[PDB]
């Protein structure tokens, strides 16, 4: 394990995020080659092509250990950004930022993931570094700071102008795989435009630190280390995104890029510590820092089949150390696990290690009940990294497969997505064959339907998403009585029940309470729970619009029975009908899912954000300023949040991001309740 | 992937092994080799772990069963061994026979399950094939006959010597998943040791059949088919256990073992026919053969939740064939069921099938009142595959939430009919009834791992009962409460006697009223009142059983007498008559069966007698001793831990209800004192 670094400052866990056909595969291939041929030159103690096969590949660049993670490019990407400490964003110079990159960039923005940009395909016709860097501002609202400029356009691409050390690194002519660059003076053709972007970089660098601002403004020139260190601080704080260029296919620009990963991307020490919750006690927060002294905690993010080893579990260790053959707890499942062989996968070999320490990524063998997203931890000090509890779905969509083969494909999609997403719920009515999926939002459901149709090729009719409304009562209704007297064939059925129905808060979140005040055996004790079950069964339905009834307290006050005719079945009918009777007379109301929306926007677009939120019946809660940006917190009904992603992006020209969580159910306004009821009665 | 109708080409088997022995890695390799090799610089997932997985090896259908989780829960292990036709025993070459693998071996011995042995981890340092085969004889009393010999030791492990075909199958270098072997001649280093074990195998084969004994002794050499056929006969009869070796992690030896399952493990035709009983007629025996022509019979052995399909019931069909959308009867419950979609689960898909035929294992959909252990059968020829089990719980535990925040537990889940939930009303006081102390502990883990409740668990309490021993006559009670609005009146005179009943019934009500002295309108109310009072005790608050109430006389007021007043009268008169009929407390007596290693048997009988046990039999099965005894459940508390320490973890115990017996005098006073202490 001497090959695994314990100095986490010299470790970098990063991945490549890019649009498809942008060059992620070819860039990773070139990274792995250049890093191999430059490793232990004259220090090895003592044709070839690199393909990427492992989900995580470990390599070394200039005395730093680089753990590269294959980002799919969904819930899987959200997990990978937690496994990532930083990312390299690869763009196609012909197109700049593309619709796919927008989504991942905003998720990395949510989790404050430092990024550096590599504009690829600079050899191709139509590729432009300057146009592409514009699209980063226009569509991502990103402070993209070019740290280099291209030397040449289309076929004449030869290298890059280094804007930190003012020199040019050129690969002239047909460049061999792994061939180094020639360091030359900046060409005269580029001298002024280089000086313009040098000023832009120096101004950003000088404004970060007061000591350099006094130094820069005084006419003194900033040192390379001061410039380099300032860019790193800003990049790690997600303040700026350094931009590079090259041609991975033409073998131009890879080596400066690798330097940028070392120079400006964060180590396990630079990112904030891992925050999780105790196994139980979700509210209790547990924090695990990136040091071997802390208790062991690790997240499993990929399950794979190795051509030699069989089933392989990839894990990201955030804190502490564990050894091979030692027991750990799968905190997500509460089951014990024993770590088998431990590996760090290299480009062309499998490096076995004897223990799994903090800040590193490993492939584990002997795991039996660990799934992607599960947390492995010290048995004595247990942490769960992902939240285990989720509220019931608030939006539902209906899917009906077209053919009997689409039904079988839908059953293999609901199985693989269950493994990846525990947040979504599925139920199937075998009559009509209507699979209804519950989700956490319209976009969450929109993702699942797409993955069913593109990654699993289902052909089905998708319904329009329906908000999961509920019903409750606002008033106390007293001495509501119902009598069931059905004379079925032969012997009849009898049950009389008198209940008292009131709203019920639930101190700890309870939705229902049943109380029996029956005195003197007027209702036999054996029949009391049948009234409860009958009331609860009738609660499944609704008195107003057919939506479930919640926050009710049923008080069984009295009743009557015939010794022969009364049965558990009869007292369940009585409970059912009496609940429908009392709820109708107790001011029934409809409840709406309310969302806790938080929007981070620049000041200039903040007014346009609050105006949009007000139009969605939102209630503004806060107007904070965090990290030079303004954060608006508001409660918005989920019913009004349809299409927020596109509307926010249009109104704020792409510079604002948002997070939606469930908050509570609230009574629907009067004018909106009648619209809900009218639609439901017609459905 | 079609469904085979030639049941000779079918293998219903499972893997039994100690923990960390390689069950998961061997199952992984089986599923890969059977898929890619027969009917890579890669990485992928199918994320499927089915209770029963159907796969194919060389034109034979292999149905693999997941071995039960709770090894000490004897109801789960016996069910799976009934679903199994044969088993593959996986051992660690470094450790040989281990305590948990010993327990299942003796259980498989009880149920006559043919077994083959696979010595795994032969590439690990300290692994010895011959040491493991010695432990098979010393600790399992098993005629373990090696049909293979290891080629290499520890890191130099390369393959196996086949002792039937007398060749060597070697996997040289780093073996990829599914990589084939090279069949080579036995190395000279192993030629002598191979011939020694070849003679041992030939002698076992030759003594089986007289014809082969003539050929072997005559100097003629036995054919491969003759050796294979003899080993198969001996393996199916549990006379010999073939021994193999390999490395599941290093991908060496998997294909020979799959061959051994086909060659020497039993088919559905080779196992004895299914033996059951007619509903509610334990003495009447019904036999179902492994043929589609016989009436349909199937056992449900696993209930699971499918993400898309909902409830999934895994069934092992022993006899006949039934189609989708056809009705069957759940003989265990007496209710009818309609088979919905039928599935055979594969390593990477769900294969829909049109019928559930004999000798195969399926996943069923549309079942509502079928539980693990229930028997599905043709309505006309009703069979129950599992023996009758006591319904009422014998052990009770109290669970109280928190230390309302943890009322999340609804647990209306069918669970089993074995669990009964009743309320003593102390903070709700969910009291759960079970078949034993381990039974409840299994359920509590479900409530705490699958539902993560925070609760105080009580100490297990024996579910005692009460009864009467003498006849009491002319017991009268008069209910006269003059309430303001309306008064109430009811007089009843009853006769109370003990009543076992030819039908096994707990209660009998007879009315000998002569005139309309008690109106016919209120007779059923008196019966209900007596039954209500029987739920509670007269001595220590435990339910009363085996009572007969005879209503002899009474009185009524035309206005004041109601059904309620006579229910109070019937109730109070039973509490009064039972007190005067010599009430006694009854305790559940259990049929305990302990399978113990050779050495520790003596401590078992002494312990059982110290727990007020009555020894009934000792038998010798294989190399172990089986002690059967009748022991009161009250004295069996903590037996698992005491036996496991006493037998170094190598022994098995079974507890099933047997009968109720009167509690001894000094123990009756202890029970009563606690209850009166409330
Ligand atoms: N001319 C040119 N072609 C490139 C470059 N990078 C990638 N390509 C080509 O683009 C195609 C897709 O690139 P690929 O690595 O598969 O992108 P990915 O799908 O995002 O992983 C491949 O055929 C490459 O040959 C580049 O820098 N210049
Ligand atoms: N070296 C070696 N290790 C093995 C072999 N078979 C299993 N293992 C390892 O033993 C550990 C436990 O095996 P496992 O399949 O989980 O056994 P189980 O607990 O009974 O299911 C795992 O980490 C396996 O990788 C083998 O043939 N050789």
């Amino acid at each position: 394990q001497k090959d695994v670094l314990t100095d986490l400052s010299r470790v970098r866990n990063f991945g490549i995020m890019a649009h498809i056909d942008a060059g992620k595969t070819t860039t990773t291939e070139r990274i792995l080659y250049y890093t191999g041929i430059n490793y232990k030159i004259g220090e090895v103690h003592d044709e070839r092509g690199i393909t990427i096969t492992s989900a995580a590949t470990t390599t070394f660049w200039k005395d730093n250990q680089l753990n590269i993670i294959d980002t799919p490019g969904t819930v899987e990407v959200e997990r990978n950004l937690r496994v990532l400490d930083g990312a390299v964003a690869v763009f196609d110079g012909k197109e700049g930022v593309e619709p796919q990159s927008e989504q991942v960039w905003r998720q990395a923005d949510k989790y404050d993931v430092p990024r550096i940009c590599f504009v690829n395909k600079m050899d191709k016709i139509g590729a432009d570094f300057y146009f592409s860097v514009r699209t980063m501002g226009e569509r991502l609202g990103a402070n993209a700071v070019p740290i280099q400029l291209p030397v040449g356009a289309e076929a004449d691409f030869e290298g890059v102008v280094d804007l930190v050390e003012m020199n040019a690194k050129v690969w002239r002519g047909e460049t061999k795989l792994g061939e180094t660059y020639d360091t030359v003076e900046i060409p005269a053709d580029l001298a002024e435009q280089a000086e313009e972007y040098r000023t832009k970089l120096l101004e950003v660098v000088a404004e970060s630190d007061e000591h350099l601002l006094e130094k820069y403004l005084g006419g003194e020139e900033l040192t390379v280390d001061e410039i380099k260190g300032a860019i790193r601080k800003l990049t790690i704080a997600s303040e700026i995104y350094p931009v590079l260029c090259g041609s991975a296919f033409k073998n131009k620009g890879v080596q400066p890029m690798l330097d940028a990963v070392v120079d400006y991307l964060p180590s396990p020490l630079d990112v904030p510590p891992a925050i999780g919750h105790a196994p139980a006690k979700e509210d209790e927060e547990v924090v695990r820092k990136a040091t071997t002294d802390e208790p062991f905690a690790a997240l499993a993010f990929k399950i794979a089949t190795h051509p030699f080893f069989g089933k392989l579990t990839y894990i990201r260790v955030y804190s502490g150390t564990v050894e091979s053959g030692s027991q750990v707890i799968n905190a997500t499942k509460g089951k014990k696990e024993r770590l088998g062989k431990l590996f760090q996968m290299h480009s062309n070999k499998e490096n076995p290690v004897d223990r799994a320490s903090a800040g590193h990524i490993y492939a584990v063998i002997g795991l039996k009940d660990t799934t992607t997203g599960d947390t492995l931890s010290d048995p004595n000090q247990q942490i769960v990294l992902e939240s285990m509890t989720f509220p019931d779905p608030v939006i539902e969509v209906a899917i009906e497969p077209k053919t009997k083969s689409d039904q079988e494909k839908l059953s293999l999609s609901i199985q693989k997505l269950a493994e990846e997403d525990p947040t979504f719920k599925v139920h199937l009515d075998s009559e009509t064959g209507q699979t209804v999926i519950g989700g956490m939002g319209e976009l969450h459901l929109d993702i699942l339907v797409d993955r069913m149709r593109r990654e699993f090729k289902v052909e089905a009719n998708v319904g329009k998403p329906q908000v999961a409304y509920k019903e409750t009562i606002k008033r106390l209704v007293q001495n509501v009585e119902y009598t069931h007297k059905k004379q079925t064939g032969g012997s009849g059925q009898f049950a009389k029940v008198i209940i008292n129905l009131e709203p019920f808060t639930g101190e700890e979140g309870a939705t229902y309470e049943f109380e029996s005040k029956v005195t003197g055996g007027r209702i036999p004790r054996e029949y009391i729970p049948s009234v409860d079950a009958g009331a609860q069964d009738a609660m499944q339905y609704g008195v107003l619009a057919g939506y479930p009834l919640v926050n009710l307290k049923v008080t069984l006050l009295d009743g009557a029975y015939h010794e022969v005719d009364s049965s558990e079945m009869a007292f369940k009918i009585a409970g059912s009908q009496v609940l429908k009777k009392a709820a109708a007379l107790a001011q029934p109301v409809i409840l709406e899912p309310i969302m806790a929306v938080e929007v981070t926007t620049p000041e200039d677009y903040m007014g346009d954000v609050i105006g949009d939120l007000n139009s969605r019946r939102g209630q503004i809660q806060a107007m904070e300023e965090r990290a030079g940006a303004r954060v608006v917190r508001a409660h918005v009904p989920l019913s009004e949040m349809f299409g927020y992603v596109g509307d926010l992006r249009s109104k704020t020209q792409g510079r604002a991001n948002y997070s939606m969580v469930f908050d509570s159910y609230s009574e629907v306004p009067a004018n909106v309740s009648k619209e809900i009821i009218a639609k439901a009665t017609g459905e």
